[PDB]
């Protein structure tokens, strides 16, 4: 396989020391995913550390590594502060038959952040920080020139840019696409999928706003908001926080009939273990009137119960069943959730 440079996952099998094009000197395995591989490498050239996306070499991740490098680049045309919430590509090459794409070195994803809480969570304080970023890249992918919907957006794939500061930037545009579609795929990652997706409906940039609503709980209280073993449980877990879905969803929605049954009258219920419809209130959960989720926060600076109060607003915005009426990040932006 490819001289003995690729393994039988057709990924580049990597060593440590080895130097490229007498340029980069691949430090080591920093990553790894469907695409591929991450490795830190030192640019003797640019005088700088990056990391190196290493693409599996099999014509398919390659195709999608090449549109993700179109979109990449289609967001770094644009004259805005707001891109600067985007990992940058600095330039790409083919390698030993791999594609590389030479990006700058970023820090840990937000996963390691939380296990470094002990999955207890971080402050309201620095929630609302990576709350304002996060949706300020909502906003830049939003503009309709880029129209760009993430659709693999949870912890590991927003890392921050350094160790000492709370700036955060998004990764990974390999599962992404733009708008003009109005198509059903198996897309997003279980915890984070939106009720549209779980629904086999079309989905918009909406579902990306689901995800950070799911994101923005998780790293207060240091657990998955709905950590289902499967799509059923999914929706069940969804459903026990935020009730029945509307019946103009269901009413449309392909896989209404794998999560819910249509009564006599035209009400919907679940199928035939799970606390009831609404049981889980998120007031609950974030422990609004309880000093914070189990009560970790109780009198501790910016964490009264009306900073609560707006963080439980902003999410039920964000975790709308309706993708139509679902929060837009300019609006999200607006929240009193950040007039500090
Ligand atoms: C483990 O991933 C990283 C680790 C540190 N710095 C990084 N900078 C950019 C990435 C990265 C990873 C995967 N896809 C994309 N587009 N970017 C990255």
């Amino acid at each position: 396989y490819n001289d003995g440079y690729d393994d039988d996952n057709y990924d580049y099998i990597v060593k440590n020391g080895e130097k490229w094009m007498d340029r980069y000197e691949i430090d080591s395995l920093i990553g790894k995913g469907s695409f591929g591989q991450v490795v830190k490498a030192y640019d003797r050239v640019e005088q700088e550390w990056v990391a190196i996306k290493i693409i599996k070499n099999k014509k398919a991740f390659l195709n999608q590594a090449q549109i993700e490098v179109r979109l990449l680049e289609l967001m770094n045309k644009h004259d805005t502060e707001m891109k600067y919430y985007i990992v940058h590509l600095k330039r790409h090459f083919m390698f030993r038959n791999h594609l590389c794409l030479v990006f700058e070195m970023l820090s840990y994803n937000l996963y390691d952040l939380l296990r470094n809480t002990n999955f207890r969570g971080v402050s309201l304080n620095l929630t609302r920080k990576f709350a304002q970023q996060m949706c300020t890249a909502l906003l830049f992918l939003a503009t309709p020139e880029l129209s760009i919907i993430h659709c693999d957006l949870k912890p590991e794939n927003i890392l921050l840019c350094n160790p000492k500061r709370s700036a955060i930037k998004i990764v990974d545009f390999g599962s992404s696409c733009q708008l003009g579609q109005r198509i059903y795929q198996y897309i997003q990652s279980r915890f984070y999928r939106s009720p549209e997706v779980l629904l086999g409906m079309p989905y918009d940039l909406a579902i990306d706003m689901w995800s950070l609503g799911c994101i923005l709980v998780e790293m207060h209280t240091g657990e998955p908001l709905f950590s289902g073993a499967n799509e059923v449980d999914q929706m069940n877990k969804i459903v026990e926080v935020l009730g029945i879905p509307p019946a103009h969803i269901l009413d449309q929605a392909p896989k209404a009939r794998k999560f819910f049954e249509k009564l006599p009258d035209g009400t919907w219920n679940l199928k035939k273990e799970y606390k009831p419809p609404g049981t889980r209130k998120l007031h609950n959960i974030l422990g609004v009137e309880t000093g914070g989720p189990g009560g970790r926060r109780a009198g501790e600076s910016g964490h009264t119960v009306a900073d609560y109060l707006k963080f439980k607003d902003l999410i039920l915005r964000m975790l709308d069943y309706d993708p139509k009426t679902r929060i837009q990040p300019y609006y999200a932006l607006q929240h009193s959730f950040f007039k500090k």
